[PDB]
């Protein structure tokens, strides 16, 4: 068939980037300065971890059946709500700067929340939809990279917007509502330009498999039939473990990250804000850079144990270095962690996808990325726990006791497969 590429898929993928890195922003901009927030709204420290915890808890239930609406509906439906909930969300924060307004501003995270179920999904199947055969790896490497910046962002700009000023009630709730508008209006423009631009498809097929995907009848799926079969694999069971235990590790250390550094470093919001973002890149350029060695090496079990047992020894190295009162070793063990726990992540989502081969790979990513959310809640809960009652180190312990039983998880894993 007749195959082409035009230029908007560019622009399709930069918007959804875009749309995707505001929310992600949006995941982790009270937690970053939770302290402030827990000062203005009087609320404990649980009420902001649940506003980090709500992208958790609402993906797990509605992954599956978004997925099965975007199958069904397609890209643009699935694009639309995710940047219209956006945009809702934003706007409903924007309306929940006061003193007695902590319940609007959960909802508003709960939209958000319900808009980042059918975010995360769309980098693989917009690669597919509108790049061509070369591009599609990197088109859906763009597309995830928005996302992590999007991370990155949240972390490091509200602690410069939101100064910590608890004897002016006035101007922190100046401070946070330009921080409201700024992302309502990010958010609006770009809604607006998704629904202006995101096209459903080419005109033409981007790739000749594209071109036979679309040209074939849709296929039902059975998705409880997917799952029961995925979880038949007992490889794919402890896999799917490992990663949730790392990937809810990373969200408990964001989460719990301005709780950890505000005990021994005070007056530091923006100190922990540019170490949550070094974590973030450094954890971006190590996935990359794992990426690459998977590729050369054509090795899963090996190259994941190694990531994994580096992951683990930069957890200790930040547990037992957090105490020294030196704001740069932070910087440097944030690094090393988010490095290595970020360049976990591909590998060992690389791996559940080959070892589940005949399955559908959207199963599999809908069940690592619950997963994921379920231990990361499990694990937000009993290290803010820890952090309140016995310190910091208990909590960044059981993290690293977590890791420990994924290390062991790992090495049981038996897989002859490579690549
Ligand atoms: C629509 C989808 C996204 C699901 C929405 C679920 C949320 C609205 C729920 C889930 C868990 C709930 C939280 C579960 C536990 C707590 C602790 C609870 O704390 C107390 O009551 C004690 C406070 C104190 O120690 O003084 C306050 C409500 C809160 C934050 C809840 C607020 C509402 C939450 C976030
Ligand atoms: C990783 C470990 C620690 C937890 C694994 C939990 C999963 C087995 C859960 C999480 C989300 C669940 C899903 C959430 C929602 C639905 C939709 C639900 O839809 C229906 O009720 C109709 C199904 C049909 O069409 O037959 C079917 C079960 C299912 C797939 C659930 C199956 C069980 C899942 C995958
Ligand atoms: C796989 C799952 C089921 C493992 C769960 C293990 C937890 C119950 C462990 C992990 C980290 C432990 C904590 C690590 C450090 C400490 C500090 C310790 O502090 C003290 O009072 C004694 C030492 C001191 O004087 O500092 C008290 C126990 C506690 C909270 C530990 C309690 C038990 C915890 C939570
Ligand atoms: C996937 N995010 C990191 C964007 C949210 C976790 O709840």
């Amino acid at each position: 068939p007749l195959t082409a590429l035009s230029p908007r898929r560019f622009v399709v993928l930069l918007i959804f980037s875009l749309y995707s890195l505001v929310n992600a922003f949006q995941w982790i901009q009270y937690s970053i300065i939770s302290n402030v927030f827990e000062g203005f709204y009087g609320v404990t420290l649980l009420h902001i971890d649940w506003l980090s915890m709500v992208y958790m808890l609402a993906y797990v239930p509605l992954i599956f059946p978004a997925t099965w609406l975007l199958d069904t509906r397609g890209l643009r439906l699935t694009a639309l709500l995710g940047s219209g909930l956006n945009c809702l969300g934003a706007w409903i924060k924007c309306g929940s700067v006061q003193q007695h307004l902590f319940w609007v501003t959960m909802l508003g995270q709960c939209l958000c929340s319900v808009a980042q179920v059918f975010i995360l999904g769309l980098p693989s199947r917009i690669a597919s939809v509108w790049f061509g055969p070369k591009e599609v790896s990197t088109a859906c490497a763009t597309a995830v990279l928005g996302n992590q910046l999007g991370t990155a962002v949240g972390f490091l700009l509200p602690p410069v917007l939101v100064p910590n000023t608890q004897n002016d009630t006035n101007l922190l709730a100046c401070n946070i509502s330009t921080m409201f508008y700024g992302t309502s209006a990010v958010a609006t423009l770009l809604f607006i330009l998704t629904a202006i631009a995101f096209k459903e498809k080419p005109r033409y097929p981007p790739s000749q498999a594209q071109a036979a995907l679309q040209d074939s009848p849709p296929e039902e799926y059975s998705y409880k039939k997917s799952i029961r079969n995925l979880f038949k694999n007992i490889p794919f069971v402890l896999l799917l473990i490992t990663y949730g235990i790392m990937t809810g590790a990373f969200y408990s250390v964001s989460t719990l990250l301005n709780q950890m550094i505000l005990t021994y470093y005070e007056g530091e919001e923006v100190n922990a804000g540019r170490i949550g973002l070094t974590l973030v890149v450094a954890g971006m350029v190590g996935s990359i850079l794992c990426g690459l060695w998977l590729d050369y090496t054509k090795t899963y079990k090996q190259t994941t144990l190694i990531v994994y047992i580096l992951s683990f020894i930069g957890m200790v190295i930040f547990t037992f270095t957090l105490d020294l009162r030196y704001i740069i070793i932070v910087f440097v063990t944030g690094g090393v962690l988010g490095f290595f726990m970020t360049g976990y992540l591909p590998l060992g989502f690389e791996f559940a996808v080959e070892i589940t081969y005949p399955e559908s790979e959207g199963t599999s990513s809908g069940l690592l990325n619950a997963s994921a959310q379920i231990f990361g809640i499990l694990f937000t809960l009993a290290q803010g726990k820890l952090t309140s009652d016995y310190g910091p180190k208990a909590g960044n312990i059981f993290l690293c006791v977590w890791m420990f039983i994924g290390i062991i998880l790992t090495a049981l894993i038996k897989s002859d497969l490579r690549r």
